[PDB]
C-alpha cells in the first residue's frame, strides 16, 4: 500500500547473520507488505 511509504525500505535486522541486531531501521515496510 502506498500507506507504508514512511519506511518502503522493508524489515531485515539482519542480526540472524552478522549479528548487527535489529538493524530494521524502519519497519514500517509492513505497510507495504499488505498493500
Amino acid at each position: 500500500n502506498k500507506g507504508c511509504a514512511t519506511c518502503s525500505i522493508g524489515a531485515a535486522c539482519l542480526v540472524d547473520g552478522p549479528i548487527p541486531d535489529f538493524e530494521i531501521a524502519g519497519a514500517x515496510g509492513l505497510x507495504g507488505l499488505w498493500g
